[PDB]
């Protein structure tokens, strides 16, 4: 009869980069 | 005969951090 | 014999937000 299932595949690729950070603080007076 | 293919692998790792945010607003007068 | 390995897994999630931007420019005189 058929053999067992094969092993799991490898991990997928990395996700995309995250979103941009927030604006910086206001400048000096 | 050989068995069926294995299951899909695990999800990949998270992506890297996103880019820096924009510069802040101008300071007060 | 065992089947072939499964396919690669799905992509990972998006990365974390980026760092804040730098301070804005000085205010008007």
């Amino acid at each position: 009869p058929p053999g067992p299932p094969g092993p799991p595949g490898p991990p997928g690729p990395p996700g995309p980069p995250g979103p941009p950070g927030p604006p910086g603080p206001p400048g000096p007076p």
